[PDB]
């Protein structure tokens, strides 16, 4: 049951792939959740949209210029909101000489170039664009309507991310320690780093040691999604982690309390949203939030799935310690 907590890759058939929540339960029974990140390669015959040639006049309302400050594997990213631009304007800029991906042999070479140049030539990230690239009829893994227990509740809505070389997402867990689904619609790859949920507190303690002013101001400062930490720093301080490259037409699943970060190799488009399973309810209850934020009332969840614990929890007498290695109750039919 994944004792090494390494990122697992799944290749479901069309029949396996049809039920989203059932397949999430299956990958959990195989211990995929232990790494905090997993890859799901869909069947070759599956496509969420016939063509991506009609999106040139799609508006990115808040492009963000990403300014990075730091040294020795420790960085802070500052976002500068720019005025609205089209995918056409973004793609041209992305592919221009100033912002294009450098020439490289292996990923290790591109990764080294990223960590060496992330403070130079700030890129533009077409992030958090409300919308979907999923066609209407597509019933399998539709990020716009996954129909998880999360529907009981801008947390169940899809977001589009138009990336360019060196655009980054900082170290973070999902808001409310939820799950997330990320599908790379098209383009250049997206490379990820993950810290297993069982070592999430080790990363937080390391981050608190390096940014003590940021931690004294906010309890969960990593939730601001500004802190970038290189694989070499993680290695230097014995933080266990793994890395994976997501290619066009592949899904990435993030698990409750699974810390992740990464960067885009070049012009690309990803679709994302949050989702839940019965396992998340305890993570939602115990989630340490940003003081200075996305907040969900957990009462409705405890009232339906834990009616016996509702009174105890409403009082403060529910002090259940989470086991990060345990799979979702739904994973019963696969064990
Ligand atoms: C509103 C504010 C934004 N939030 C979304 C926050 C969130 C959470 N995770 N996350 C990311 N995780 C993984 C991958 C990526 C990525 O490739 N790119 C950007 N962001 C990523 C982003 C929605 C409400
Ligand atoms: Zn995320
Ligand atoms: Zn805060």
């Amino acid at each position: 049951l994944n004792p090494s907590a390494r990122i697992m890759t799944f290749y479901p058939t069309m029949e396996e792939f049809r039920n989203f929540s059932r397949y999430i339960a299956y990958i959990e029974s195989q211990g995929a959740h232990r790494a905090g990140l997993a890859k799901v390669v869909p069947p070759k015959e599956w496509k969420p949209r016939a063509s991506y040639d009609d999106i040139d006049d799609l508006v990115i309302p808040a492009p963000i210029q990403q300014l990075v400050t730091g040294q020795s594997g420790l960085f802070t990213q500052y976002n500068i909101q720019k005025k609205a631009m089209t995918v056409r304007e973004f793609r041209k800029i992305a592919n221009s000489d100033k912002y294009c991906t450098p020439r490289y042999s292996e990923f290790e070479e591109l990764e080294r170039k990223y960590w060496k140049n992330l403070t130079f030539n700030p890129p533009i990230y077409g992030a958090d664009v409300n919308g979907t690239l999923y066609e209407k009829h597509v019933d399998e893994w539709n990020i716009g309507r996954l129909r998880t227990i999360l529907d009981l509740v801008g947390v169940n809505t899809p977001y589009l991310y138009f990336g360019m070389w060196k655009t980054s997402f900082a170290w973070h867990t999902e808001d409310m320690d939820l799950y997330s689904i990320n599908y790379l619609h098209f383009g250049e790859p997206k490379s990820w780093y993950s810290v297993p949920p069982e070592h999430g507190k080790r990363l937080e303690r390391l981050a608190k040691g390096f940014f003590p002013g940021s931690a004294q101001s906010c309890e969960a400062f990593l939730r601001h999604k500004m802190t970038l930490i290189s694989p070499l720093m993680l290695k230097k301080y014995g933080i266990p982690f793994d890395k994976v490259t997501q290619e066009a037409g592949e899904f990435m699943i993030t698990f409750p309390y699974g810390y992740h970060a990464g960067f885009n190799h070049g012009f690309n488009c990803a679709e994302s949203t949050n989702f839940a399973t019965r396992r998340w309810i305890e993570y939602g209850k115990q989630a340490v939030l940003c003081s200075c934020m996305v907040k969900i009332s957990m009462d409705v969840f405890v009232r339906k799935f834990q009616p016996e614990r509702y009174k105890l929890w409403k009082a403060g007498k529910d002090n259940t310690v989470i086991d990060h290695t345990l799979p979702t109750p739904e994973a019963a039919e696969f064990l």
